[PDB]
């Protein structure tokens, strides 16, 4: 079966490709792989975009050594990347752990809205992978984090933050100078700025996203109308909709418009929201 036709391999023999396609986005379509080495099953992700430039491809080489060196319980663990030839175009592969159970977007469209429990318990494994990034030698900033590359190891499991070290290729894909994802960034990042504060305004967002099973700015027309309210300080529609004050008022330090007003991760770690229990 499918399990026995290994259509693709990297050059050492370690990560093999099976055609079992397990998903599929604008920038990357995902394969059950192996992993020769230890016995584990990947993901082997094939980015869309055949057609970045060399200097592109270059920076994300540089990218993944970096990447390939990092590991924490609550980041998606990234094993390798390498250019394959398929075709007439440099194909970039990824390998990354197989996350068998969604992201928290699925967990919260599957469950309709989330325990106070759980989302005490995941927002602080959140906080726990970022302060973890921040703390390295030099500073890693994910800049891209939202609900959509949360994952889950089980509805009752743990949370690994996926896509570290994506945005600038992200950005490349399709020459299409997407920055990320307007909902979840900060109001400096279009004036192309960012610092680890972006990840806290972020972890704001997704934090409001899993109180209030929304999207934030769903209210908004277009991207452009995101633009200007963000950054004019208008806040989305459905923070008022948050019906737990503590959460609420740890969502408004977080989004705030200067990033120098916005909680610190130590802060938050210390707020009795999460200091309890
Ligand atoms: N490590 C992983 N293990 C298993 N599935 C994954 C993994 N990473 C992503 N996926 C799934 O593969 C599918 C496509 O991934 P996704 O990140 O949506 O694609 P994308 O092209 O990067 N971003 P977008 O264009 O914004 O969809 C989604 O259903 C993900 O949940």
């Amino acid at each position: 079966g499918a399990m026995d036709k290994a259509v693709g391999m990297s050059n050492d023999g370690r990560f093999l490709k099976f055609d079992i396609e397990i998903g599929r986005g604008s920038f990357k379509t995902v394969y059950k792989g192996l992993d020769t080495e230890t016995t584990v099953e990947v993901a082997w992700c094939e980015l869309q975009d055949r057609k970045l430039t060399k200097s592109e491809r270059q920076r994300f080489k540089e990218e993944a050594e970096m990447l390939k060196g990092l590991q924490h319980p609550n980041i998606v663990r990234f094993y390798d990347s390498w250019e394959s030839t398929v075709k007439g175009k440099k194909c970039i592969v990824l390998v990354t752990e197989l996350m068998t159970s969604g992201t928290l977007k699925t967990y919260l469209k599957r469950f309709k809205v989330m325990k106070i429990k759980v989302l005490r318990s995941w927002c602080r494994q959140i906080l726990k992978g970022l302060q973890f990034l921040h703390t390295r030698t030099p500073p890693i900033i994910h800049r891209d984090l939202k609900c959509d590359n949360i994952f889950i190891t089980g509805p009752t499991g743990s949370v690994k933050i996926g896509d570290l070290g994506l945005a600038t290729l992200k950005r490349a894909s399709f020459a299409k100078s997407v920055i990320g994802t307007p909902e979840f960034m900060a109001p400096e990042m279009y004036e192309e700025k960012y610092d680890e504060s972006v990840d806290v305004y972020a972890f704001g967002m997704c934090m409001l996203e899993m109180a209030t099973s929304e999207y934030p700015y769903s209210e908004c027309q277009n991207a452009a109308q995101i633009y200007r309210r963000v950054t004019s300080g208008v806040k989305p529609a459905s923070f008022d909709k948050v019906a737990i004050p503590e959460v609420k008022e740890i969502i408004e330090g977080c989004i705030r418009q200067n990033k120098d007003e916005r909680y610190s991760i130590k802060d938050l770690l210390n707020h009795a929201f999460f200091q309890e229990e």
